[PDB]
DNA sequence: TACG
């Protein structure tokens, strides 16, 4: 009634957080509107979905978790090993199977069968209410499709939780929203940890070309006759002319990482390299895109998945050559093997739709909100709801004798850095986690000290993260984490099983030509590219490894940031002391804590 | 105008 949407910050799993949902789930309800929550990872769809159980014992709760056919249909991973996939290319997929289990043949999907619809399946969903893995599980447990389980329970359930990549795919939404039988005006959608948003809407409105997605091309060609496209060209041809093209501009424009370009100067590269027009060129991408659709045709006609490597090359390129420079940066980068990216700078554009539903935008750390506000271009009402944790049990300082920033890090500065880790652990003997902002400075770090310690190193797996979470909760010490990783938002330690946290340095982003070209789009905008590309995203990942330490109005705890400049995020953490040597001051605060 |  007052607006499209309201911000809340609280801590999540939270009572104040309970009490918005409960009254979001009242405010739906009387006005008969169905209520869709979006999650960005496993992570936080189970802690959503926790909540909602506890709730279903106090109220009605007719909810499910929905997924699509990506990461719910069991049958294609089985079927092919394709290394991109879509929606769409799956709904065609399926969509033969289950013609061919109507007409006879059980075996074409073993999954889709009877049990889509039975009491018991339907009663697992609403009853248990399964995270979308679990529901996974217990379909190959059960041999029943879990997408298909879920598109028959949909027009019963008043609540559906879904990933973001789901819901905010239009065409994917479309189909969603009318098998539901309800317009976006008739919905309203709760954003679980909303401070993300501006990351996933550039990172769904951005797509890139790389060599080995070409070189995927390469052998499609060669798999479906490699037929001529125009005089003397076949498939194969062109795509030696696009992947030289790619390779050449890497070569010749960027050293280090990533450079920015104007989108142009691919279609220039092509027409200089190979001697064409801008329409033979343009006419030859078409050609491509043609015989993408006979390769869907022919996998097709096989019962494979009708996804080509030729279809998607080409109507990227396109797209690429056709972009706006003005929300858009051209990126290329020797990075994965060299590819070339439209990087989306303004989330609004994709975050514009779901102005047309209510959205509840709920987070530990929204403020500053006039920032998420111009990023998103949601202009709505923001409230601090939330309990007001006694300032007492927590301390939180900074100290400025080192620093991570890079034109003053030598072997000294990490010495020093070290020792001073050392000595708080030491001293304090707590449960601690070390945040650092690279895997680089860890590593460095690591190499200076005695400490036992557990470590989320690149590249770790889920039974090894899982198992170093619950040693550290069990036989207790201290974890070294990144600021990107696991560890850093989301999970829950309570009690004294997290007593201490230590920022070894700020975690300032790179200077790459992503975060240059949004530099000069929030100068250009607001004449604020340092607030917009630099401070903020900087202080909402300060906030959110904090947010780890106090989970209750007894908890105690203490945060200390090992950074010179740690003083400008006093703006947004307004507790924040200095400490001129923090293991006396934490050791102090801790004896203060424990006499209460 | 920052440093995985
Ligand atoms: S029924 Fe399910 S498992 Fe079978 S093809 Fe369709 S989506 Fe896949
Ligand atoms: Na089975
Ligand atoms: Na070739």
């Amino acid at each position: 009634q007052k607006s499209y949407g309201v911000a809340l910050e609280s801590p999540t799993g939270s009572g104040k957080t309970i009490m918005a949902l409960k009254s979001a789930l009242q405010y739906s309800s009387e006005r008969k509107l169905k209520v869709l929550y979006l999650v960005r990872t496993n992570s936080q769809e189970e802690q959503v979905i926790k909540e909602l159980r506890s709730l279903s014992s106090t109220m009605k709760i007719r909810a499910i978790p929905m997924q699509g056919r990506v990461n719910m249909c069991i049958l294609y991973r089985m079927v092919d090993d394709l290394h991109e996939i879509n929606a769409e290319s799956l709904a065609k997929f399926c969509n033969m199977k289950k013609r061919e289990v109507m007409a006879g043949n059980e075996a074409a999907c073993p999954y889709f069968n009877f049990k889509i619809r039975s009491d018991e399946t339907k009663r697992f969903l609403f009853d248990e209410l399964p995270t979308a893995e679990e529901f996974y599980d217990y379909g190959e447990r059960n041999n029943v499709c879990p997408y298909e389980s879920m598109k028959a329970a949909l027009p019963d359930a008043d609540i559906v939780i879904a990933p973001y990549a789901y819901f905010l795919n239009r065409s994917v939404a479309e189909k969603f929203l009318s098998h539901w039988g309800v317009s976006r005006n008739q919905i309203v959608i709760i954003l679980d940890e909303a401070h993300n948003l501006p990351d996933i809407g550039r990172s769904i409105g951005s797509f890139r070309i790389s060599v080995e997605s070409l070189n995927r091309a390469d052998r499609e060609a060669q798999a479906y006759g490699d037929p001529e496209l125009s005089q003397k060209i076949h498939v194969s041809d062109l795509i030696e002319m696009i992947r030289s093209a790619l390779q050449s501009m890497v070569s010749e424009r960027c050293g280090k990482g990533d450079v920015r370009i104007r989108f142009q100067e691919f279609m220039e590269y092509m027409r200089i390299m190979n001697k064409r027009s801008e329409r033979e060129i343009r006419s030859l991408l078409n050609a491509l895109y043609l015989f993408g659709e006979y390769v869907e045709n022919e996998k097709e006609k096989v019962g494979k998945v009708p996804f080509s490597y030729a279809s998607s090359v080409a109507s990227r390129i396109i797209a690429f050559s056709d972009q706006d420079e003005e929300k858009y940066a051209a990126i290329l980068s020797p990075e994965d093997g060299g590819y070339m990216q439209a990087a989306a700078l303004d989330p609004s554009g994709i975050l514009e739709v779901l102005k047309e539903s209510k959205t509840i935008h709920m987070s530990g750390t929204l403020d500053p909100f006039d920032f998420y506000s111009d990023i998103t271009g949601f202009e709505i009402p923001f409230k601090k709801i939330g309990e007001i944790f006694p300032p007492e049990n927590r301390y939180i300082a900074y100290y400025d004798g080192v620093s991570s920033k890079y034109d003053t890090l030598d072997e000294k500065e990490l010495d020093r850095m070290a020792t001073v880790i050392e000595d708080i652990i030491l001293k304090v003997k707590k449960n601690t986690i070390v945040y650092f902002p690279s895997y680089s400075l860890m590593d460095r770090v690591e190499n200076r000290v005695s400490f036992e310690h557990m470590k989320e190193y690149r590249g770790i797996d889920q039974k090894e993260l899982y198992s170093m979470l619950k040693k550290f909760r069990r036989d207790h010490g201290t974890i070294f984490a990144v600021s990107g990783g696991r560890l850093s938002e989301g999970i829950n330690f309570p009690g004294n099983e997290l007593e201490m946290i230590i920022l070894a340095g700020l975690p300032f982003p790179r200077p790459d030509a992503i975060n240059r070209s949004l530099f000069d789009y929030y100068c250009r905008k607001y004449g604020k590219g340092w607030e917009y590309s630099v401070v903020y995203p900087t202080a909402i990942k300060i906030r959110q490894e904090i947010g780890r330490l106090i989970r209750s109005a007894e908890d105690t705890g203490a945060a200390v940031i090992l950074d010179k400049r740690a003083g400008q995020f006093r703006k947004f953490i307004p507790d924040m002391k200095k400490t001129s040597d923090p293991a006396s001051d934490i050791y102090n605060f801790f004896i203060s804590a424990q006499a209460r």
